[PDB]
């Protein structure tokens, strides 16, 4: 009963239903075949992210999930974010499907992801070297910036960029997620723990933690945060810190220190997006041919 949109929609029975992936403030994801998504090639099958509604859901559910599939549909195709590939409105639930991410998002990418301590019995010339090498954690850093490029010019504000939100690839591509989602922003419970123990409003800037104010400066340094993410391989911001000893530490100008085998360059970078004046912090554009100038020096 929602307009039918041909553009966009996509016949659910072509949808096969498979394993939950999530589930969120609004909606749940499940893992999905779908076969036909490319009309050329109608029994083409292929493995697609399925977003819906729970079965608590309320006027109010549907349509935030509503809003976020309009704004999926208007921000248009790029490499680094999850794209649209259609949605089901008619005769049935509402569907919005999405791109698939193979590895998971880049939080747990990384922490699984992290070198063997000397506890390993040397097994093979490289037991000290672990899956992740510094050249990939810099292209993993300049592709969510060049994607946060891409919603900016589109005026997309994340309102929460961390690396929980960004999913990777089966070819380690980094696609920038939950982009478009209504986040609540006048009632959020700055205390609140996720069941995998995310404290959220560590990602916040000051002016949108203390004055509720969100621009697209605030989620540069949010990229920043997420940065520190990248180079501690998945770890947690303002480690040991309760949310009432941040929101003062804050107001003292506390910023978080140098990480562990981090090169100065990055934590530069970092430090600039921690500017109090979100006029002094580097734009996006800045941050990817900053970022790309070091990707470039260490990729021979
Ligand atoms: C489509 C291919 C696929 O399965 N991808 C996938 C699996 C997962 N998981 C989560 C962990 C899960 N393990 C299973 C074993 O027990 C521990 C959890 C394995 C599958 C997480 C993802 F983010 C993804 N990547 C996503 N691709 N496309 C998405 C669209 C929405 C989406 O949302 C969920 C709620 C999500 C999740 Cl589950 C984790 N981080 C961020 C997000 Cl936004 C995730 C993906």
């Amino acid at each position: 009963d929602l307009p039918l949109d041909p553009l966009w929609e996509f016949p659910r029975d072509r949808l096969v239903l498979g394993k939950p992936l999530g589930e969120g403030a609004f909606g749940q994801v499940v893992r999905a075949e779908a076969f036909g998504m490319d009309p050329a090639r109608p029994d083409q099958a292929s493995t697609v992210a399925v977003k819906m509604l729970k079965d608590n859901a309320s006027d109010k559910d549907l349509a935030d999930l509503v809003s976020e599939m309009e704004v999926m549909k208007l921000i248009g195709r790029h490499k680094n974010i999850i794209n649209l590939l259609g949605v089901c409105t008619q005769e049935g639930p509402l569907y919005v499907i999405m791109e698939c991410a193979a590895k998971g998002n880049l939080r747990e990418f990384l922490r699984a992801r992290r070198p063997p301590g000397p506890d390993l019995s040397p097994d093979g010339p490289r037991s000290s070297e672990g899956p992740l090498s510094f050249p990939v954690l810099v292209s993993c850093a300049y592709q969510v910036a060049r994607g946060m490029q891409y919603l900016e010019s589109r005026k997309c504000i994340h309102r929460d960029l961390a690396a929980r939100n960004v999913l990777v690839t089966e070819d380690n591509v980094m696609k920038i997620a939950d982009f478009g989602l209504a986040r609540g922003v006048h009632h959020i419970d700055y205390y609140k723990k996720t069941s995998n123990g995310r404290l959220p409003v560590k990602w916040m800037a000051p002016e949108a933690l203390f004055d509720e104010v969100y621009t697209h400066q605030s989620d540069v340094w949010s990229f920043g945060i997420l940065l520190w993410e990248i180079f501690t391989l998945g770890g947690s911001p303002y480690p040991g810190i309760p949310v009432e000893e941040l929101f003062s530490l804050l107001r003292e100008g506390h910023r978080m220190d140098r990480p562990p085998h981090c090169p100065p360059e990055l934590y530069g970078l970092m430090r600039e997006c921690w500017h109090a004046a979100p006029s002094q912090r580097p734009t996006f554009k800045q941050l990817v041919e900053a970022l790309d100038k070091v990707l470039l020096a260490v990729s021979e």
